[PDB]
């Protein structure tokens, strides 16, 4: 009864989410390369999955959800898919970890002073020039 | 005859350089409000003008060429117009200062640390929030 209500709530959380890292994803495309969105993967400790649009998903999720911590049975990688976050990681040579979680670990996601700045750097920042008048 | 010459060397640097200027104003608009502008004007010691487009104006003006120092005369403010720049300041109640000069004297512009990293931000920067998934 009351649970299709809340469903609906929760479904409109999730567009209200979903929006904000389109828009974080449509902002980094514009300052942002492949390799600056690498760089960032590395400084906060994740690993760069192949396929530029991967690299974009993860740093776009990373700066809304946090950096994702390494895991805690296997030290591997967690990887978001529809229903849950997956580890990658292997327990042996021979056995794959099996944790999933819709709640995994964070600590903050940090950009570095030089990122902060990367569009100035890119679009506004030059060198001094002369003012040239007309003939 | 080589007059000319020199000339079109001349307008296709000019050209250059008006580019540019629209390019720095054309992205200024993207990240800066009139009152940023301002405080970038204010930052740098110049005056402030009256309307938004000579703010976005004299910003770009000295993020291109640099910032413009007090006309050593008067201590007034040095204005670009077509043919020169010319000094707006008063050398006693009834007199104007009548300086003027394409080759005015400069120091670096500077842009602060919390507007180098003014995008960043205003479209990247959220705080953290909890993944939600579908029901
Ligand atoms: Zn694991
Ligand atoms: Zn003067």
């Amino acid at each position: 009864k009351k649970e299709k209500d809340k469903d609906s709530k929760l479904e409109k959380a999730l567009k209200a989410q979903n929006d904000l890292i389109w828009n974080i994803k449509d902002e980094l495309k514009k300052v942002c390369s492949t390799n600056d969105l690498k760089e960032l993967l590395i400084f906060n400790k994740q690993q760069v999955p192949s396929g530029e649009s991967a690299i974009l998903d993860r740093v776009a999720d990373g700066m809304v959800f946090g950096a994702l911590l390494p895991c805690e049975e296997c030290s591997g990688q967690l990887v978001f898919k529809s229903d849950a976050y997956y580890c990658t990681g292997d327990v042996t040579a021979w056995t794959k970890c099996m944790v999933k979680t819709q709640t995994p670990n964070r600590k903050e996601w940090v950009t570095p002073k030089e990122f902060r700045e990367i569009s100035y750097l890119k679009k506004l920042k030059v060198k001094k020039q002369d003012r040239i008048f007309p003939p």
